[PDB]
């Protein structure tokens, strides 16, 4: 206890059970802490992350909590070969179980993903913390079906420049409004943005958005004004809200509130 930070796990703690997945900053296992509590354990891959920024920036992140929002856990700092111990979600990444046919979701269920996602946001955005890089691969589902939004702000600590320049070929283009893509201004309204395109791949049950295109062709597309189309899955009232987070200008696009508020109508008219 004593090397210890209010932040800090020790990692001996930890039991080692499956691995759960992977992605930018490496594998995450499934895991046991004290031998009781499930764990998921992001074991950071050694030059992926600005490690000491992201340290500091972990004391910050251990005060966000919300039932929707991944719960950081705390962190193993005395290695690097560092862990980030967070919430187990026992479903995996969003992306993935939409594209899981059998589930025959109705579209109730999927109204509930963006209400999970919604409320997270809202949640964010009342403490001024953007996102940065909301898309359904950065969802996770837990045992019960709920959806949080994990990696919160995590892209500020990616050190691979193919993830950080507006033309690297692992930017989010596909979930970047114009602004972004032409002046790098990232600001709420990016974050709208983004979650206007993740309730279109909710409804698309996890298709690749502007599918047919690629990155390149994708901006030109919507720097010329021109959206993605709605969902056959999703009823006018959906896609116009989904459609509202794909404003031209930044300042029209609705607040997290205004989108929570629209949700939960749209929920007691259409179920
Ligand atoms: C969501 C995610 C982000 C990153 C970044 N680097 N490596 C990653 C791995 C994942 C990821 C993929 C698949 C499943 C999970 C998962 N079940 C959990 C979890 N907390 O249970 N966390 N991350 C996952």
């Amino acid at each position: 206890g004593l090397g210890y930070g209010s932040w800090e796990i020790d990692p001996k703690d930890l039991t080692f059970l499956k691995e759960l997945g992977t992605g930018q900053f490496g594998v995450v296992k499934y895991g046991k802490w004290r031998g009781q509590y499930d764990v998921a354990i992001k074991m950071i891959k050694e030059g992926s992350m600005s490690e000491d920024e992201f340290i500091e920036e972990a004391k910050v992140m251990m005060n966000l909590s919300h039932e929707k929002l991944v719960q950081l856990y705390g962190v193993c700092t005395k290695q690097r070969p560092i862990f980030i111990i967070t919430e187990y979600m026992a479903n995996g990444c969003l992306l993935n179980y939409l594209r899981e046919m059998r589930h025959r979701f109705q579209t109730q269920q999927l109204l509930e993903m963006c209400k999970d996602v919604c409320e997270a946001m809202e949640y964010l955005e009342s403490k001024q913390f953007l996102h940065r890089d909301l898309a359904a691969r950065n969802c996770l589902v837990n045992d019960q079906g709920v959806v949080k939004v994990s990696d919160f702000g995590l892209s500020r600590y990616v050190l691979d420049d193919e993830y950080t320049s507006s033309v690297g070929s692992k930017f989010p283009v596909r979930w970047s409004p114009p602004e972004v893509l032409m002046y790098s201004k990232f600001s709420s309204k990016s974050d709208i943005w983004a979650f206007g395109v993740l309730m279109w791949e909710i409804y698309s049950l996890g298709k690749m958005p502007y599918e047919r295109f690629t990155n390149s062709e994708t901006a030109e597309h919507i720097a010329q004004g021109l959206r993605l189309y709605r969902p056959h899955l999703a009823s006018e009232k959906v896609y116009t809200i989904m459609y509202s987070c794909w404003h031209e200008k930044a300042d029209e696009r609705p607040t997290f509130k205004i989108l929570l508020s629209n949700i939960l109508d749209v929920m007691d008219e259409e179920s």
